């Protein structure tokens, strides 16, 4: 006669990788990174604060807007090798699309491994009617994997940095 009446960030696996929510044990790795020549092509190098501020973005954009960054780990190994996410609020005109590794990592197609899965998890999930890329005029090895990914450059989107250029993704 009685009755039950009463009734958060994803990881995703992809074939070689897990994309996990990030944690204050990856923020070392993270620090070492963005303080580095390596961050030019995500604009760094930045300063400990500039780090600071990202990395918050990067786990409170979840809240925010349903979206956000994860790390990407290697397999079940817990190795962590970059990061993944997508980015709003006020410092990006549209919703982006951003990926980074660590150094050793690269050339072995991971960045686009990554992306392909949080691109489609947000296109099916959340529903997004497009998707974009800022990435800087020299920076080749980005560009390369926005068009692998299906990016094409849109030159009438908006963007922060005039120079930059926005690759666009779609379905």
């Amino acid at each position: 006669g009685r009755e039950n009446l009463y009734f958060s960030i994803p990881t995703l696996r992809t074939e070689r990788l897990t994309l996990r929510p990030l944690a204050m044990a990856d923020f070392p790795a993270y620090r070492d990174f963005m303080a580095s020549p390596r961050s030019t092509g995500v604009g760094g190098p930045y300063d400990l604060p500039s780090t600071w501020g990202v990395f918050c973005h990067d786990l409170a954009n979840w809240h925010f807007f349903g979206h956000g960054a994860l790390m990407i780990d290697l397999g079940e190994t817990g190795e962590c090798i970059g990061q993944i996410g997508i980015n709003h609020g006020p410092l990006f005109p549209e919703k982006e699309l951003g990926w980074l590794l660590y150094e050793g990592h690269e050339g072995r197609g991971y960045a686009a491994e990554a992306a392909v899965a949080l691109r489609d998890w947000a296109f099916e999930t959340l529903n997004l009617p497009t998707l974009v890329s800022y990435v800087s005029p020299q920076n080749r090895k980005s560009a390369a994997v926005a068009e692998r990914i299906g990016g094409t450059l849109d030159p009438l989107a908006p963007r922060s940095d005039p120079e930059d250029l926005v690759y666009r993704y779609h379905q």
